[PDB]
């Protein structure tokens, strides 16, 4: 079935000490998250650049990692029920806060953790280039050759277009109808590895370290080994849902050239351009497209999706 | 059928002179071992690193070869009957001892050669990326598309997780049942290339250069061209079998990221975590996971296995 | 059908001026040879090294190109009838000699051009990695999935084991029966891309620049634009056939590791070792194994072979 | 009386950050261990090299510290009753685990903590070179000049031979009788500073961080300030005792030359060689001899020993 998605977002100094902390603390956080039975997997991204749209963002490029002073992370965790996310946080708070707070020394902004419903998904399981022979054989043995997926390689061997949209109040249904029509045509582009549309349902205060006064002081005063009062989060997840309504159109690609010209198909192919124009007419903000590297991931979230 | 496995282990100086001796002496040892009709192949590994488990082994990393002062080798030889191994040694002792003793100038520890029974195997034949078209065509022609394996590339083009376990006396059956259930679920991970469980049945004294007093003096005094008395081995293979019972869980992977997150599936995927927890409850020691490169190998041992 | 094979052999200085001549003069010679309707293609090799057999040739390695002062070329041309080769030479003598003689300034030894019959061939068509999808589709459409070949990549993207043998007079039939049995078992090795057995039938004097006295003086005195008398060759092709009988066992491999351990299968796999021992018992000379790179080739010779 | 001995073993990166942690964290652990009234002292070693036995371990030497990428520590703690060790761990677990876990970033292997009974001891109190005048005066005043010991200098000013042995099941009594006879003769060697024989009785799971599944996850997930459940150790100390039986023959020496030739006395002095041959005939593994530097120690354990 479709899981819910929490996306933990932060910006950190782009230096080796940051990536060293990713290597030791990241897996620990993941292991704690997997204590909860509603956890179905994760997909952790680093932003490598920004789509320039010609020269609309003429200072951007798809790979800015060599010059950027910061690194933005977008850590997806997938949940059977959206309420499972904060339940896991509270049940494991002493571990999670002390782990996550160890990020602080490298932090410039965040964490900020919106929660999403998946309103459209066309996403395959991941496979390595070594796997496809057995995958093909099994599907033919089962009489389902149409169920043979593209090869979507895990662990940093593909790229993600992370397309931000906010929609004019009252145009949400028009946006959702047109973006699904768009993505159903976009899947013809070479190197297309899947797409999904995430619709914000709220924000996790506890995952965003957003407490009332008491917890704010405990965070600021913390030596690192004392957790803030998790009951001092003053708002529930849906209370923070934004209007204008926010969406992420998440599209995965074999490589950044396939991404650039594949996403460009909605501008370059007249038939698809007419459909995507219906998306554009509904927007307050966007499309703004971040280029992401899915580095660390628990690929079994796609098995839950496609079961 | 399932062969038995001898694993010759040693630690040597990590310098070019060591690897030059590997290139000239290694193939000779292998050719001598092939003189016995019970020899069904070999798979020789160099350890490239250690799985850090987050920062549990924080001084380790998966590839330590550029900084390590030593190199550990793990030379698997496969046998129709475990008794064939020491019979081969005795029949070819003049060649074997003089070849193996030429390693001495580079040796820091070893050799130590435990013998194992294979209690579980899910291991495919090796194939190069050039082979898969013919493999696929043949399996479909024979009506067995389910028999199409993953592409497990030979000669250093995949990586091995070598997971050491020792088990609480009386918990061997519980360990074996639980590890098989674990590996039957682990095979879903991307880039999984096979697994087997090795159960120690003893140690080859002759392969470990472990003699009584007479042979010990002959080894220490040796100019290089005189063999110690092979009848001065004081114990049989089963007499040296360890209690607590020792096992190796040997898992092969497309690459080190697939290894890291694939082996990590037993920690990150709740359903598999519950099963693997049954393994962990039985342990005296482990899991300790060495990262191995299978460089020189006689791939036909998997043909014997899968016939 | 099986073509005949002429192999033009020479040794030249290993310097850029030599390879510049290969790139400009090589194609011209090939185009002149294609003027004859019995020409069915070509496969031109540079020797990159020598198989060391452990340390039997301890000064050799599989890639010696960085240190070697010379480069050996082995240019195969394939012919419907062996007599076509020398006919082509004489019919196109003014072009061929002047092109071939332009190599002189780089020459150390040669040319020497033995002619061979193919007594065994298991050689596929070449295909690039882009081709296999269409090959598979066509073979299944034709109901012949067993005819799907391995991917044998052209133009320097595979390697050749060139194994020289000479056979004790009277043991030719034993050699031929045993080598075919050996190669039929060898094809199981990973990365095996095909094999054929070449049996010398003679030597082309004209292709070897081996004339009587008159033509020898014309060669030595030549300014470069005058051909020697092509009718001054003093022996026919079969008159120069060697006793002890000479053979080439030509085996192609995905890469040099697959070659090393694949060819080693006749030493490392007891069942195959016993068969190959029958080959070894017949030899005056060999096996001596050169490692070749098939760089420039007319791949359609395998289409003639396999029709 | 004879105390019991726990030996905490680990391997860490050989870099200054490791030794800085030894200097600051090491004393803290010792002070915590001294909270238990059964603690009678400690002797903490770094391995500086390996005895090469001629060129049997030809890649080793007695001082490898300048080239080695790792450092092995062997931390002896001495206990009135062997049960006192784990009792101390459990009673002080909050401090001990959080101190020991700070080793994490430097760790490659371990910790592994076998427990031993001392079956033979000929070990003097330590004295500095300033002390011997008063020691001599007191023993003569008491009429016991035979009780004047050698000068065994504390704090890194002597060296230890750490000789690993494992014994064929059923030969333990022969080993123990022969090694005592050997050490009673070995004490004649110049620079001999004492010897003891340690017989393994089991392994401390809590000291080895070997828990059931629950504690394993707590270790891996730890931010650094939360201890695993010390009650989740699944085996008692004797349940992990090895068969083949393991022993340490621990011999102390004025310097590494006295060590090399003194230990060599069992090979070079015919009368002693005959006795030591009876030891060698009982072995599954060994002798393997590590060269240790006893840097940090609580010398009063020898006062308990010799009272």
């Amino acid at each position: 079935p479709k899981p819910y998605v929490a996306i933990n977002m932060a910006e950190l100094k782009n230096e080796p000490k940051t990536f060293e902390m990713f290597a030791s603390v990241g897996p620990k956080v993941c292991m704690v998250t997997a204590r909860h039975p509603g956890f179905v997997g994760f997909q952790n991204h680093i932003q490598i650049g920004i789509l320039p749209f010609g020269n609309r963002y003429g200072g951007a490029k798809m790979d800015m990692t060599k010059e950027s002073s910061t690194v933005r992370v977008l850590q997806y965790t997938f949940w059977k029920d959206w309420k499972d996310h904060d339940e896991m946080h509270r049940q494991n708070w002493s571990y999670l806060f002390r782990l996550c707070y160890s990020c602080a020394s490298q932090m410039i902004w965040g964490p900020w953790e919106p929660i999403y419903e998946i309103i459209y998904a066309n996403m395959p399981i991941n496979t390595e280039m070594t796997d496809f022979t057995a995958v093909v054989g099994k599907k033919f043995a089962e009489g389902k050759p149409l169920d043979i997926p593209v090869i979507s390689q895990p662990y940093g061997k593909r790229v993600v277009a992370f397309a931000e949209h906010s929609v004019i109040p009252g145009k949400e249904k028009q946006f959702e109808d047109a973006i699904v029509r768009t993505l159903e045509m976009l899947k013809k582009a070479p190197g297309f590895l899947g797409a999904m549309v995430l619709k914000e349902i709220g924000v996790s205060g506890i995952g965003s370290m957003q407490f009332g006064a008491k917890g704010f002081h405990q965070v600021l005063e913390n030596p690192g080994s004392l957790e803030p009062d998790p009951n001092n989060v003053m708002y529930s997840v849906p209370e923070a849902k934004n209007t204008p309504q926010q969406y992420i159109v998440h599209v995965e690609w074999a490589n950044t050239d396939a991404l650039m010209f594949g996403m460009g198909r909605v501008l370059l192919y007249p038939e698809l351009r007419q459909v995507h124009d219906e998306v554009l007419d509904t927007l307050v903000y966007g499309p703004y497209i971040r280029i992401l590297n899915p580095m660390m991931e628990g690929t079994f979230w796609r098995e839950y999706l496609n079961e």
